[PDB]
């Protein structure tokens, strides 16, 4: 299926609700339902990619496009203060969703390190 | 509006290098916070995400490729965190893109 079968997935497909900040043709941006700050958002590619360590090489500009599309939509929130932008691999990195994703949090100060 | 990490490109001061190609550089943070810590930075001057351009997106995957290739070589097959801050609120400290790579540990939640 378009979009692969993790919560994602269905996501993209709009069979789960989400509250969706931005769409396009290559990845869309919903907010975090545990937020871990007062602004709490993912990005995430259509494309399904299970995580960043199996990214292939062509994937580089949709990569990309995540942080843009990220950063575009810190400004439009209003985060001018800043924010911090997260991609978790694996265990130790902390995976719970096998879908490539960026968390971007701001809204208050985060601290070093992180996590 | 140079930086230290303009000084580490233009190899002025001793940095650990991972990796180089022509348009980015890996290198070890001087200031672990888990037992592998390194940058991955473009070579062109963006003194921060927010202000980073449409043209760049390209450049900015490549940063996250060569941040996956590099921990790989570095053995991190358990797994790691790749961040980037931006301003006061996100601690960005050196202004100048770069993108963390962190593992060897676990990691924990929240990422500060
Ligand atoms: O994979 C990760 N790793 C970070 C956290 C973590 C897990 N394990 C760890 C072990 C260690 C350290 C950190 C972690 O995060 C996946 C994110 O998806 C979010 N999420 C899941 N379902 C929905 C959703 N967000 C909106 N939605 C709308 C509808 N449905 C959802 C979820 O809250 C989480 O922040």
């Amino acid at each position: 299926r378009p979009g692969g079968d993790t919560i994602f997935g269905k996501i993209i497909r709009k069979e789960i609700p989400a509250k969706i900040i931005f769409e396009d043709d290559r990845c869309l941006a919903f907010h975090d339902i545990s937020p871990q700050a007062p602004t709490h958002f993912l990005v995430i590619p259509k494309k399904h990619i299970s995580q960043i360590s199996v990214a292939e090489d062509d994937d580089e500009s949709l990569l990309g496009h995540l942080m843009i599309v990220g950063k575009k939509c810190a400004a439009d929130l209003g985060l001018n203060k800043g924010y911090r932008m997260v991609v978790n691999e694996g265990s130790d990195g902390g995976q719970s969703v096998y879908h490539v994703h960026l968390h971007v949090l701001g809204g208050r100060q985060m601290h070093w390190p992180p996590g």
